DNA sequence: CGGTGCAACAAATTGATAAGCAATGCTTTTTTGGC
DNA sequence: GGCCAAAAAAGCATT
DNA sequence: GCTTATCAATTTGTTGCACC
């Protein structure tokens, strides 16, 4: 239950047919690449769907009609592999997990009454280290936003004195930015193996 | 290529609980690039 | 597309 | 071990992107 970068590149190109199997492994790579440099360097503002396909025409010539479907599969086949119970490991980038939480103490901040946080199933990302370095090593960019797969933004870390775990010894670590994840309403609910039930849709 | 519309976004509240992380060497998985 | 040895990244330890 | 993230219900303002 674990899903690679070539694995998906792997279907992805076995459904893409019309296009050489080459390109779209060459794509889903750049598109891996545009998404890191956002994050870490950033430049054109916020990530979409639109300059990430607009960005393998330029890059790779490809039609923009294809670079429109592939960027779209890419990330629906990242959700195909997570509602699955499926783990996806992007060699270069980082993982998205599952995890089953319980049932835990809640409430409405506002009203301040009491409401549980129901038991349910979660898609986390962590950062690889890859990628990590060049976010703190570059600075910090823009934001990537896929609506319905989720969004990428950075988190900042104040200066702190940390410790080598190993030795106890202290060592001195300068303010950076991390990459966060939030995954997007659809995945959300796919994802979450306690809702595939009549749903939450009332008005008042 | 450009204008609209609207559900999916971000941010904001509190507080109990769950998850992640500083350094870094050895082990394992993944990829790379030739043939 | 499969093989393969080497390089890179990740996994683990513990993180 | 200490720090950061998770999440509840609900409103106010923003934006990705489907659809003209
Ligand atoms: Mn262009
Ligand atoms: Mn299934
Ligand atoms: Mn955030
Ligand atoms: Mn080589
Ligand atoms: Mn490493
Ligand atoms: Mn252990
Ligand atoms: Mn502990």
């Amino acid at each position: 239950m674990a899903s690679t970068k070539s694995e998906l590149i792997e279907r992805l190109a076995t459904q893409q047919s019309h296009i050489p199997a080459k390109t779209v492994e060459d794509a889903v790579k750049e598109m891996l690449e545009h998404m890191a440099s956002t994050l870490a360097q950033g430049g054109s503002g916020g990530l979409t769907k639109a300059e990430m396909s607009e960005y393998l025409f330029d890059k790779l010539g490809l039609s923009k009609r294809d670079a429109k479907e592939l960027v779209e599969l890419f990330f629906e086949e990242i959700r195909r592999a997570l509602e699955n119970g499926e783990q996806v490991k992007l060699s270069g980038f980082g993982n998205f997990d599952l995890r089953d939480k319980n049932q835990r103490p809640g409430r409405n901040p506002k009203t301040g009454e009491d409401i549980p946080i129901t038991a349910r199933r979660v898609v986390t990302f962590r950062p690889g280290q890859k990628l990590k370095s060049r976010v703190e090593n570059a600075g910090g960019g823009e934001r990537i936003e896929i609506r319905g797969f989720g969004s990428f933004s950075l988190h900042y870390r104040a200066p702190r004195t940390g410790r080598n775990p190993k030795t106890g010894d202290k060592v001195e670590l300068e303010g950076k930015y991390v990459p966060h994840f939030k995954p997007g309403k659809e995945l959300r609910d796919r994802a979450n193996i306690y809702g595939g039930s009549g749903h939450h849709h009332h008005h008042h």
